[PDB]
C-alpha cells in the first residue's frame, strides 16, 4: 500500500479532528526509517473547561472504519469517530487527515480501526496502547503537543507498523505532567 512503498524515505500526514463542543485538534506527523520514527506536533483549542476534554470524562474511542480516497491529486481519509464518555453518553469528533506520502486511486477504500488503552498509571503519565488497523519491527514516537495553551511532550515506543496491522506502544509523559486533559484525544494522534 502506499505506505509500503514510501520506505525507508518516509511519508507524512495533516490530520484535524473536529469535536462536537467546539473543541479542534490538528496534528502532523513525519515519520521515517532509522526502527520506525515519529515526530508529531498536536494543538487543541477552545476546548470547553466544563466540556469532557479538559475534565477527563472520556473512557477511549469505540471501533471506527476510516475510508480513503484521492481528492485534487491527494490521498484522503474520512472517518467520524466517537469518543465514549464516562457518563453513558457518547462524543463525536470527525477526523480529517491528509496523507502525503513520497509516491505522489479509482474506488474507495475502508480501514478499520480499533483503539483501547489496555493499562495506564495513575494521571495517565505511563500509559500502554494497543492500535489496530485492517483494510477490506519496532517504532519509537515522540510528540510535543499544547492543548488549551498547556504544552506537553509525550515520549513512545511501541512494536509492529504504523500504518495498519495490529501495534502495542508504551507511552510516557516526560515534559509536561500531569496532563490537565482526557489522554484520548491523543492516542489517534501516535
Amino acid at each position: 500500500d502506499y505506505f509500503k512503498q514510501s520506505f525507508p524515505e518516509g511519508y507524512s500526514w495533516e490530520r484535524s479532528m473536529t469535536y462536537e463542543d467546539g473543541g479542534i485538534c490538528i496534528a502532523t506527523n513525519d515519520i521515517t526509517m532509522e526502527s520506525f520514527i515519529n515526530k508529531i506536533h498536536f494543538k487543541g483549542t477552545n476546548f470547553p473547561p466544563n466540556g469532557p476534554v479538559m475534565q477527563k470524562r472520556t473512557v477511549g474511542w469505540e471501533a471506527s472504519t476510516e475510508k480513503m480516497y484521492e481528492r485534487d491529486g491527494v490521498l484522503k481519509g474520512d472517518v467520524k469517530m466517537k469518543l465514549l464518555l464516562k457518563g453513558g453518553g457518547h462524543y463525536r469528533c470527525d477526523y480529517r487527515t491528509t496523507y502525503k506520502v513520497k509516491q505522489k486511486l479509482p474506488d474507495y477504500h475502508f480501514v478499520d480501526h480499533r483503539i483501547e488503552i489496555l493499562s495506564h498509571d495513575k494521571d495517565y503519565n505511563k500509559v500502554k496502547l494497543y492500535e489496530h488497523a485492517v483494510a477490506r519491527m519496532k517504532n519509537k514516537l515522540r510528540m510535543e503537543g499544547n492543548v488549551n495553551g498547556h504544552a506537553f511532550v509525550i515520549e513512545g515506543e511501541g512494536s509492529g507498523k504504523p500504518f495498519e496491522g495490529i501495534q502495542t506502544i508504551d507511552l510516557e509523559v516526560k515534559e509536561g505532567a500531569p496532563l490537565p486533559f482526557a489522554y484520548d484525544i491523543l492516542t489517534t494522534a501516535f
